[PDB]
């Protein structure tokens, strides 16, 4: 059922082996395969997260030309998805961070996103994702980056796209109340943001461990973040959750995704970690055909595609 505006899955593989900059395509890091993406989308899926990294498109400095090739295979991802209907979300998978030191620049930030904000201007089902999970950084420069790169993706002539902001504390949903209540300030003359925010199940949110904390966790570490959406007037995203195939967790998720069904008001749907075609046997794979969430959590998110 078609129950939310978004629902789909992160494509990962671009962002991998960040250890080598620039690396090597086919070595380090891969592009998404778009058969499996239409695969995802005969399921019902009708977004897919692209994470990228920043240095690997725009290298040495981020206000300089992107590299031909990595911007290359970027455009011919996004293109796969957006030809066949469903959005794309162009995610700088870099935590606030270009070459591992925090932006402190948001004229610099500014001036990459028009760069990146130009090559799919006339695109309206591309969606830009200003920076993936900033963390451990000064709160008001991360709001003052969200609005650098709103101002540098609308000055492109990008106004027709949605624009998702990620908040501090890694964009974690439990925890967007207590730091990132001056988010809520961001403009956008086009009106389309959503503020992304990721819930993790595990004990410390990490997304790192298969087990869930409860059969409950989902749906208790995002009633805050709801709630401050609806005060506040603004519209969510969950841009990435997981959780491992096994009983607790399958009712962890269904539990927060039935509790976000009746909150539409403010949520606009949710997207799993992850896709991809390097994940291999991990444990939150969902890669067709053979990714261990595509075979045991997919049938359990049915209801909602
Ligand atoms: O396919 C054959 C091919 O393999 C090449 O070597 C591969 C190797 O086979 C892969 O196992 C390896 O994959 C790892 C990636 O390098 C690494 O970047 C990736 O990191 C993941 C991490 O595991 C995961 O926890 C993390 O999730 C977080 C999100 O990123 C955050 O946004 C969010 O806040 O929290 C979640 C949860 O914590 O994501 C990152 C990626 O973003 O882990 C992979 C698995 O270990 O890659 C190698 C290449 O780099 C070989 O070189 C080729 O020759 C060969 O053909």
């Amino acid at each position: 059922a078609k129950v939310f505006q978004w629902f789909g899955s992160n494509e990962s593989g671009a962002e991998f082996g960040s250890q080598n900059l620039p690396g090597v395509e086919g070595k380090d890091y891969i592009w998404p395969d778009p058969n499996t993406i239409d695969t995802l989308i005969s399921k019902g899926m009708n977004i897919f997260r692209v994470p990228f990294m920043m240095e690997r498109l725009v290298p040495n400095s981020m206000t300089g030309s992107p590299d031909p090739n990595y911007l290359a295979d970027l455009i011919a991802t996004v293109n796969a998805i957006t030809q066949k209907g469903a959005y794309a979300v162009v995610d700088p998978h870099n935590y606030g961070r270009y070459y591992n030191s925090i932006i402190s620049s948001p004229s610099d930030f500014q001036t990459f996103w028009k760069t990146v904000a130009s090559q799919f201007a006339s695109n309206p089902l591309v969606i830009f994702d200003t920076n993936n999970a900033y963390h451990d950084m000064d709160q008001t420069l991360v709001l003052n980056l969200n609005q650098a790169a709103i101002d540098g993706i609308r000055s492109a002539g990008a106004t027709s796209q949605y624009i998702f902001v990620e908040g501090n504390s890694w964009t974690g949903a439990w925890t967007w109340t207590n730091v990132n209540d001056n988010m809520k300030s961001l403009t956008d003359p086009s009106d389309k943001i959503i503020y992304e925010m990721h819930q993790y199940l595990d004990s410390d949110g990490s997304g790192t461990s298969a087990t869930c904390v409860s059969s409950t966790i989902g749906q208790e570490r995002i009633t805050s973040a709801t709630q401050w959406l609806r005060a506040n007037g603004k519209k969510g995203i969950i841009g990435e959750f997981a959780g491992g195939a096994n009983d607790v967790c399958e009712t962890a998720i269904t539990g927060m995704l039935d509790y976000m069904a009746q909150n539409t008001d403010v949520w606009t749907g949710a997207i799993w970690w992850a896709a991809g075609p390097w994940w291999g046997d991990y444990i939150f794979s969902m890669e067709p055909d053979n990714g261990i969430a595509y075979q045991q959590i997919l049938p359990i998110l049915t209801p909602y595609l």
